């Protein structure tokens, strides 16, 4: 049946690059992300509108601690159907060296933003484990591909653990 997915990331780990290639190859996906959709009560009326219509809903968020992700979990609980996670383990260092590559942040004295806003983030970051008391059915980690593009086999090997 139809299911959420979490990712859980820090910036620049790689979030939108996954799910911009899943809801790409799968029809039956749909993506979440508040760069395209604004506020978070937008998302989730569109969250809810797809799985209206039995979909599979994939969450572009940082969703970086519980209060986070329990926003999605509560829809997902409405409409009955269980929640599945994807961290990406992309350290602090290279998140780091892909932000600085799109060069779209102020910087010079107070520092180069970016990596500001990233450290910002990290000291914040509280992903899912096994303690957590969140109501998640499964926690996958996701290794950074050498690839900066993600292959269809990438995708199915991820969808293929649950
Ligand atoms: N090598 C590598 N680069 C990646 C991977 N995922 C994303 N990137 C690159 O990292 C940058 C940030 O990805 P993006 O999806 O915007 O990150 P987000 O901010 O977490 O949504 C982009 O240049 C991607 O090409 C990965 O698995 N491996
Ligand atoms: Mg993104």
């Amino acid at each position: 049946s139809n299911r959420v997915l979490l990712l859980v990331g820090l910036p620049g780990s790689g979030k939108s690059t996954f799910s911009n290639k899943l809801v790409e190859l799968k029809p039956n996906w749909r993506r979440v992300n508040q760069d395209d959709l604004g506020s978070r009560k937008n998302c989730e009326r569109h969250c809810r509108r797809f799985l209206e219509q039995q979909l599979n809903v994939v969450i572009d968020r940082c969703n970086f601690d519980e209060q986070q992700r329990s926003t999605w979990i509560r829809i997902a609980r409405e409409y009955n159907v269980p929640v599945d996670c994807v961290v990406l383990t992309a350290d602090k260092q290279t998140c780091g060296e892909r932000i600085l590559e799109r060069e779209d942040h102020p910087t010079g004295v107070q520092g180069n933003e970016g990596l500001n806003i990233l450290h910002r983030f990290v000291m914040n970051y509280i992903p899912p484990t096994y303690t957590t008391n969140e109501g998640i059915r499964r926690i996958i980690h996701l290794d950074p591909s050498p690839e900066p593009y993600c292959t269809p086999e990438r995708v199915q090997s991820v969808l293929a653990q649950l």
